[PDB]
């Protein structure tokens, strides 16, 4: 009935605590997690953590231990999930999207449609960008079986807050089984920056960049108001045959748009350098929503660290067990 789970190993606040919260929601099993970040120089449960766990709480009516700063122990017993309109504001602490992450897969499971508006950090280099959400998983899902919109309501560019992000959600009627594998053809290439309170030769030198390195069949640069900011993102967005995938990069304090713009040319690269469709990052998206739905497939060119703990989790608490088979390079991962 309790699962327990161990954090010691990473992610005891992060992707495991956000999982944990999703599919315990949905199965109606409680679980503890122990020994979150007990490594780290600032120990356990960070206010972000808290501000995931509060808003869970309330869109199940959830019975808590621990669910204090510092606390290594967090114990969570789900209530039934209601859909309806939800209002969460993690600050400067969070990430927005890291919120709806947490939150969205149990309000696919609802009795009725939801809104939930996140206020918070937006741009954050450790979390899905919301246009990520929007324009590449949302798609997926979708094929899934599963509908959800999300739209960036205001930036407030890490490391402040001040932002906003709103996903529309329904609850699912029927799954379906999502197969991906090779990538296909460039259809397009797609760069973009966004700037607040930074120089407008940022964004051009960043366009240039990017244009040494790719075929950019369109381009964009978004100056947004100065308080939204100081800020600045450049994203690239590769539409193939079979998948739309996107990548991104912050800009930091010290760096020259060249070298942030070289960054992101070289993540893209590495992607590219690989057949598979669905990258890094996407990787890790998936293997909740195919596993609730029973099936589905991709390749990916590298398992990534957070890829297998979400694996974990998710087989922890739901009866589906993932295969992943490398060969050549390339993972096909599939919920058996
Ligand atoms: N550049 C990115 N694009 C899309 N998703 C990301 C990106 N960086 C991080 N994420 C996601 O944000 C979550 C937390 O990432 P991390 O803390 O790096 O494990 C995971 O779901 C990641 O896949």
């Amino acid at each position: 009935r309790m699962i327990a789970l161990d954090g010691a190993q990473g992610e005891g606040g992060g992707q495991i605590l956000r999982s944990a919260l999703s599919l315990s929601m949905i199965t109606g099993q409680p679980f503890t997690i122990t020994s979150i970040r007990a490594g780290r120089a600032k120990p356990g449960l960070l206010r972000q953590h808290l501000t995931a766990v509060k808003a869970a709480t309330e869109i199940c009516g959830a019975t808590v231990e621990g669910a204090e700063l510092g606390s290594q122990r967090l114990l969570f017993r789900p209530g039934t999930v209601r859909g309806g309109d939800y209002r969460f504001a993690i600050g400067s602490a969070g990430s927005c999207t890291l919120v709806l992450q947490t939150v969205l897969p149990a309000l696919w499971f609802a009795d009725g449609p939801s809104r939930v508006e996140v206020s918070g950090g937006t741009d954050n280099p450790s979390a899905p960008p919301a246009d990520f959400i929007r324009r590449v998983l949302e798609p997926l899902l979708a094929k899934i079986g599963i509908h959800q919109q999300t739209t960036l309501l205001r930036h407030g560019f890490y490391p402040a807050g001040g932002g906003v992000v709103a996903t529309e959600v329904s609850p699912v009627a029927s799954f379906n089984t999502l197969q991906l594998g090779e990538r296909g053809n460039i259809v397009q290439m797609r760069g973009e920056v966004l700037l607040a309170g930074v120089p407008r030769h940022v964004a051009e030198r960043e366009i240039a960049t990017l244009a040494g390195s790719f075929s950019l069949h369109e381009q964009n640069i978004h100056n947004l108001p100065r308080d939204q900011g100081p800020g600045n993102t450049v994203s690239l967005e590769v539409e193939s045959e079979n998948i739309t995938e996107r990548f991104f990069v912050v800009g930091e304090k010290r760096v020259s748009a060249e070298v942030v713009a070289a960054q992101l040319v070289k993540e893209v690269k590495r992607y590219l350098a690989s057949t598979a469709a669905v990258g890094e990052y996407l990787a890790d998206q998936l293997v909740l929503p195919m596993a609730l739905a029973g099936a589905g497939e991709f390749t990916v060119a590298h398992p990534s660290s957070n890829l297998l703990t979400n694996i974990a989790v998710v087989e922890r608490f739901l009866p589906v067990r993932f295969s992943l088979i490398e060969t050549d390079g390339v993972t096909r991962v599939s919920i058996e």
